[PDB]
C-alpha cells in the first residue's frame, strides 16, 4: 500500500479519502491530511455532505487525528508545505489539491519536505508529466518526480477522442464543456482577478477558459494541435459536460461512433470510459466514478463528416478517483 | 394608423409583448383584447409582479373585464376555444397565437373563423403560409400570408448570424447547441411527461433537450437549407439564452474578420436586432435586452482557418416579444 | 403475512413508497399493484431515476405492464375512476390514495367498491374515519376505521415534538412557521393558477402559503385543540423542510430541560420516529432520512423562562413515505 | 453644504450605496472616493453590470485612477491598511467603512487617522459611539458622536416595526427568526469557515445562522432592551430577506388594528422608511425596493388576543445602501 498525504482537505482531497473508503481498495494508504484549520472543522467537512451526502462511515476525532476504519490519520495545518512532516511520517507521495501551489516549482516544496513523489490535482506548469489515467498512464517512468493528473475536463474529453480517432480519425475541432461552479468563484459579484469568475455564481451562464483541449493534444500526441475549447459555467454544484464537435477523416454514421465507444467501455478502457443507453440529466451522474459517460442518445452526424457528441463527467467523483489510481501506479516505479 | 392587435394566452410571451409595446414607447401597434383561462384581476396581478423582470414600470388599472395600462381599456377574455372570441366586434387586425396549444396553422387559423383578419404564431407553426424572422425575410411579405409564424426565439438568435457570417465568408456546414434557459414546459420535480427528458425537475440538473431551430433557418434562408442542425440543452436559469456555433467557413478567414462583419451588421443593416459585446460578459447582463441576437466577440474562436465558432446570446423573452411586434406592424400593413 | 398493498397515482409519493419499502429491506408490506394513466415505461425510468434522492439501487425490470423490483411482477393499471378498478381480484387489502385528486372519505372510497378492505388517503382527508400520525395517535385506530388520512408531512413533523413538549412542560398557546422545500403543485416560472403566491417562479423566491398543519395536530392530539396555529414560506429548495416553532409554555423551563425531554422521547417511545441532532448541520443533511422529525438541539431558545422556540427537521418526502408504510402496516393487523 | 463621502469596501453595499445616489438624482451627498483591492477598471465593470440589479444606468466612464458617474471624475484607490488613505488631502467629510473587515470602533477609527472628520460602519460595530436606525434614532445623533453604526440590514427592518406596535399596544416579549438572501461571507461549496454553519453550500440549504438584530433593537429603542431575542436562516435566494416575528402584547389585540396602526406610521412619519403591502407578494417583487422594512399585511396573525406575529420584507441591498447615504447626510450636518 503506497503512503499518501492530502494537501488540501477541500473538495477534490476529501473526496479523495472518501472514494479510497467507498471501494474498499487495498492498495493505497492515506496516512495524513493538511489544511488551514481545526481538525474538528476538518471531521465536520467530512461527515457532512450537500453534494454526495453524508459519509458512510464513523469519523473519529483524536487530538491530532482522524480515523475513518483504518487507524488515525495525521492531521495538519502548516502553511507552507516545504515546513510539512513529511519524511518523519514516512511519505510515499503527496497529493496536491490546494489550488495554489500547482507549478511544478511549487508542488515540489513536497519533496523538499520529504516526500518521494508529488502529484498536482489540476495542470501543472512545468509537469513532468500529465497524466490521463487509462490513456497514458502507461508512459510514467522512474524518471517522473512531480507530475499532473490534468483537468477534469482533460480527464473527460482524452478517452472519448482516443477511441474515436483510433476508429474513424479526428481531422479538428472544437469543445465547449459546460460546467458545474466551483469553489473558486463567489457566491454574488465580486472583486476578482478574472472578470468573467467575478460574476454570482448560481445566477448566470459563465463563459470561461480551459486548456483542456489543447491539453489532450499533449496527452495524445497524435492529437497535437487539432482540438481547441472553452468552458461555460452554469449553476449546478455539481457535474459536468463535454460537447464537442468535430471532422472525422471518412464519412461515418451515428451508429459506428456509438459503437466505437461501447466496445472501449466494456473492454479496454472499463470503469475510466462509460456510456448511457438512456435518456438522462445530469444529475443522474452524480456519485458516478467513471472519467468520462458518453451519452449514446446525443451523438449527430451531419453529412458524414461532421461529428457532434457529448459525455459526462463527476467533476469531483471521477477525478478523485482516478487521482487514486495514478498515485498507486506512480507508487509503483519509486 | 396603429395595428389593432388581439393577445391569446397571456404566458411569459403574451405578457411580454403588451410590456414590450408600453417600455418602448410604440405608436405603430396597440393591443385591444387579451385572452386566457382565468379571472381578470389574476391576469392583472401577473402583469403587475414578475420574478424576471421585475415589476411593471407603469400603474395596472382593472375595471370590469377591463386592463388598463395608460391609454384605455384592454378588453380581457376567458374562452378556451379560439373559434368563439369576438375578434371581428374589437375588429381586430391581427390576433398573436401565444398558448403554445395552438400552433398547428388550423388550429390558429380558427382566430380568422373567430374574425381576426391575420394570425401570427408566437412559435414554429406547422404548415405556415410563412416563417419569419425580422430584419432577415420579412421581406417576402406578400398580401397573401394570412397565418404566419414568427419563428422560435433561437431561430432569432441565429439566422442574423448565420446570413452575415454567410454572405460575408460563407457556411458550408455547422452544428448549434443552445444552452437555454429553463421554461414553462418543465416541470420543478421529476414526474410524468411525454419527454423523457424534460420530464426531470429543471432547476436542478443540465438537461439535454431537442429543437428545430438550425433546420428552420432554412426556411428563413433557402440558401442555408439543410446545412445547420442542433440541439439544445436546458441549465437551471429562468430566463436568457445562448447559441453556440461551429461550422466550416467557405473559405480562409480569421477571428477579426467574423467580429468585423458582425459589427458592421449590427451597426448598419440589422440595428436593433443584431448587436454585439467587446466585453466580458455573462448572462444575466443580457436579462431585458430587446436584440433578436448579441454577438460575444470575445468567445469567437478559428481553427485551422476555416472551423469558426461563435457565441450569441439572447433574451428569449424580451428579443422575441419585441419581434412579434415588428412583425404584426409589417404583416399590418398589407392587409 | 406482509400486509399487500396498492398504489394509485405513481407521483412522487407513490414512487417513494416503494423505494422506501425496497430500501428499508422491510418484510412486513408489499406493493402488489400500481394504477396510473401514463405509460408503464415512463413510469419505471422515473422510479430508476431520482433529482432528489438519486438512483434506485436495484434492477427495475419492464415486461408488458409489469414491473418488477426485485420480487416478482407488479401490475400496473390504468383505470380511470377507482371503483372500476380490480382490486377484489387483486387481492388488494389497502389501497394507498396518493394522486391528489381524491382526498375526501367518500371518494377515496371508491377503492372500497373496487375490491380493497381499507383505504389510506396520503394526504388530510375530508371526513375521514381517522387521522394518523404513526407514533402518535397510531393507537386509537380500531377494526371500524375503514378509509383514514395518514395526515401531512408538516404534522407529522410537529405532533411528536408538541406531544412531548406538552407532556413535559405543557404548551399554553403556540404559532408554526414552516418553511418548506418547493413541490411539484408550483410552477417553474410566473404563471396562471387559483392562488396568487403559488402561481410564482418556485426557485426564484420565499414564498408565503397557508398550511393546515396546525390546526390538524389540536385533532391527533385532542388536549391541543385551539391552541396552535401556523402558515408556511416556500424556498428555493427541492426536498426537506424545517418546522420553526415558537410557543409560550405552561411553566418555567430551560433550554437544557426543553432539549434533555426530547432526547428521552426520541431514544424510547419514538424511536425510528422523533430524532435528533447535537451538531451544527443544514437542510440537506436530511435528504433521504426516514423520520417524521428530527429536532434541533442547537437551535432551541428560551426566553424570560416560558417563551420557548424550537426547530425540528423533516424530509417532506421520505418520511411521510415510510410512515404510509408504518400505518398500513398497523391498519392491516386490524383486518 | 453636500457632505463629503468616500466608499471604502467596493462590494455589495458598497457600490449600491453610489447607485442609490445616482439614481434618486439627490444632492445632498457627494461620493469622492473609493477604496478596493483591484484594479479601477475591475472597479468599473463590477458597478457596470450587477446581477441582481442589472445594468448601472449611467455610463461609466473611465480616465486614469477616476471613474465619473455623471458628475465628474471620482478618486479611486486600492489602498489594504486604512490608515493610509489620503483623507485629509480630499476632504473626506465622512468615511463610510463597508469592507466588513474593520466593524470595531478602533478598526473603524483609522479612517479617522486618516484624514476623514467621521465614520459610519455599514454593519453592527462593537464599540460604536451610536448605533443608528434612520427613522427611528436619528434624532439622537449629536456632534460628539465621531465613530458610529448604521446597523444591520436585519435590524433596520424589525426596529420600525418594533416601534410602532409597541407604542399602539405594547411589545411584552418576542421572538425573531430572519429568512435571509446568501451574502458574500458565505461559500459557493462546502469549505473551510469558521464557523460549521456558514461553511455549507450557499444555494444548495437552508442554513441556520447566528444574529444579534433582535437584542440590537434593544438599543434603538431602549423600552425595548431584553424583550427580544432572535436567528436567522440563510437560503437559495441572492437578494431580499425577511423577518418573522412572533411576541406577545400588552393587552388585547386585533389583526386589524395591528394592520392599520402599520399603515398609518407608514403613510405618516415612517413614510419611505416603512411601507407596506395589501397584496399576494413574494420576496422578488421587493428587489430594488428602497424602503427599510416592508410590512406584510395578509401574513399577520393573533392568536387568544395575544399572541402575534408578523411578517416584514427587506431588500438587505438595496434599502440599507439607501439609509447609509440618509445617516451620512444627518452626520454631516452635526460636524
Ligand atoms: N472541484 C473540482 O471539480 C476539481 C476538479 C478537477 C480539479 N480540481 C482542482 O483541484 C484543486 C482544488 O480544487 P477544489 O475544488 O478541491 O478547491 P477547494 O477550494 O474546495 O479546496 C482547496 C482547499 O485547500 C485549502 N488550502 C488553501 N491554502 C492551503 C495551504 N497553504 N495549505 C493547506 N491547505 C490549504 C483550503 O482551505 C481548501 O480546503 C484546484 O487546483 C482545482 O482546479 C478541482
Ligand atoms: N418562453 C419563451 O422563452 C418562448 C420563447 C419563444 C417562443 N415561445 C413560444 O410561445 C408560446 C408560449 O410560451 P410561454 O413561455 O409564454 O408559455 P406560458 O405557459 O407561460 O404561456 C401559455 C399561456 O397560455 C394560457 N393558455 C393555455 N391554454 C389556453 C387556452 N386554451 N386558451 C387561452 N389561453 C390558454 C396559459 O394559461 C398560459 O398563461 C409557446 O408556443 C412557446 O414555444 C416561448
Ligand atoms: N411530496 C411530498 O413531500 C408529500 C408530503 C406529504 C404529503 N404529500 C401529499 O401526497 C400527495 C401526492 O404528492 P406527490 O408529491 O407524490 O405529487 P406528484 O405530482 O409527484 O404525484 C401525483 C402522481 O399521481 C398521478 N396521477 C394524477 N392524476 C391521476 C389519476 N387521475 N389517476 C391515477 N394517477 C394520477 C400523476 O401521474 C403523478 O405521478 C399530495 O396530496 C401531497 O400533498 C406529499
Ligand atoms: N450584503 C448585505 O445584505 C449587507 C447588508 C447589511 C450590511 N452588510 C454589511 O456590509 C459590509 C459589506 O457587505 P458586502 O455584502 O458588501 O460584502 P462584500 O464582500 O460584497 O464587499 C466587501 C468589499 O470590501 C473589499 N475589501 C476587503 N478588504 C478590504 C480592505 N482591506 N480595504 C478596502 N477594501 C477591502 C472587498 O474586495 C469587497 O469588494 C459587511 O460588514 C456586511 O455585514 C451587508
Amino acid at each position: 500500500a503506497v503512503r499518501v498525504a492530502i494537501n488540501g482537505f477541500g473538495r477534490i482531497g476529501r473526496n479523495i479519502l472518501r472514494a479510497i473508503v467507498e471501494s474498499g481498495r487495498t492498495d493505497i494508504q492515506v496516512v495524513a491530511i493538511n489544511d488551514l484549520g481545526p481538525v474538528e472543522t476538518n471531521a465536520h467537512l467530512l461527515r457532512y455532505d450537500s453534494v454526495h451526502g453524508r459519509f458512510p462511515k464513523e469519523v473519529e476525532v483524536a487530538g491530532d487525528t482522524i480515523d475513518v476504519g483504518y487507524g488515525p490519520i495525521k492531521v495538519h495545518a502548516v502553511r507552507n508545505p516545504a515546513e510539512l512532516p513529511w519524511k518523519e511520517e514516512n511519505v510515499d507521495i503527496a497529493l496536491e489539491c490546494t489550488g495554489i501551489f500547482t507549478s511544478r516549482d511549487k508542488a515540489a516544496l513536497h519533496l523538499e519536505a520529504g516526500a518521494k513523489r508529488v502529484i498536482v490535482s489540476a495542470p501543472a506548469d512545468g509537469a513532468d508529466l500529465t497524466v490521463v489515467y487509462g490513456v497514458n498512464n502507461d508512459k510514467l517512468t522512474k524518471d517522473h518526480l512531480v507530475i499532473s493528473n490534468a483537468s477534469c475536463t482533460t480527464n473527460c474529453l482524452a478517452p472519448v477522442a482516443q477511441v474515436l480517432n483510433d476508429t474513424i480519425g479526428i481531422e479538428k475541432g472544437f469543445m465547449t464543456t459546460i460546467h458545474s461552479y466551483t469553489g473558486d468563484q463567489p457566491t454574488l459579484d465580486t472583486m476578482h482577478k478574472d472578470l468573467y469568475r467575478a460574476r454570482a455564481a448560481a445566477l448566470s451562464m459563465i463563459p470561461t477558459s480551459t486548456g483542456a483541449a489543447k491539453a489532450v493534444g499533449l496527452v495524445l500526441p497524435e492529437l497535437k494541435g487539432k482540438l481547441d475549447g472553452v468552458a461555460i459555467r452554469v449553476p449546478t454544484p455539481n457535474v459536468s459536460v463535454v460537447d464537442l464537435t468535430f471532422i472525422a477523416k471518412r464519412e461515418t454514421t451515428v451508429e459506428e461512433v456509438n459503437n466505437a465507444i461501447r466496445e472501449a467501455a466494456n473492454g479496454r478502457l472499463k470503469g475510466i470510459l462509460g456510456y448511457t443507453d438512456e435518456k438522462l440529466v445530469s444529475h443522474d451522474f452524480n456519485h458516478d466514478s467513471h472519467s468520462s459517460v458518453f451519452h449514446t442518445d446525443q451523438t449527430k452526424v451531419m453529412d458524414g463528416t461532421m461529428v457532434r457528441i457529448l459525455s459526462w463527467y463527476d467533476n469531483e467523483w471521477g477525478f478523485s478517483s482516478r487521482m487514486s489510481d495514478t498515485a498507486v501506479a506512480l507508487g509503483k516505479l519509486i
